[PDB]
């Protein structure tokens, strides 16, 4: 990978500048010349969810930080919001299908039943009639407890229609 950590601040876009610039300038509260050593560090971490103790965060400076002063700078700063993906609990494949299950599922029952079934078929084009209700949960379902679930729609997902 060409820099993984200064890839990200060399291309750094317009639009995300004008929101770091604001949220960077807070973050020099009580600080001299403009920068954050540790505490005022403490602040970015609350933004995501989370609150460290500003005893990491030096730890964690010193990987980032390129000069070896012991303080973050405007530049070093991007890098450690691009190393954390966009995902804490979420993650991909089978966490991508997952978003199905809400349009799949009206009044949290389980996942489908003949009633919401007929919402998942208007949303597609493809031309839908009763047979194909009826169908959709005859081999849709393994358990055929009246609807369907996550557990079934995953195999049902695998290239299915
Ligand atoms: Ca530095
Ligand atoms: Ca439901
Ligand atoms: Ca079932």
């Amino acid at each position: 990978m060409d820099d993984i950590y200064k890839a990200a601040v060399e291309q750094l876009t317009e639009e995300q500048k004008n929101e770091f610039k604001a949220a960077f300038d807070i973050f020099v509260l009580g600080a001299e010349d403009g920068c954050i050593s540790t505490k005022e560090l403490g602040k970015v971490m609350r933004m995501l969810g989370q609150n460290p103790t500003p005893e990491e965060l030096q730890e964690m400076i010193d990987e980032v930080d390129e000069d070896g002063s012991g303080t973050v700078d405007f530049d070093e700063f991007l890098v450690m919001m691009v190393r954390c993906m966009k995902d804490d609990s979420k993650g991909k494949t089978e966490e991508e299908l997952s978003d199905l299950f809400r349009m799949f599922d009206k009044n949290a029952d389980g996942y489908i039943d003949l009633e919401e079934l007929k919402i998942m078929l208007q949303a597609t084009g493809e031309t839908i009639t009763e047979d194909d209700i009826e169908e959709l949960m005859k081999d849709g379902d393994k358990n055929n407890d009246g609807r369907i679930d996550y557990d079934e729609f995953l195999e049902f997902m695998k290239g299915v229609e």
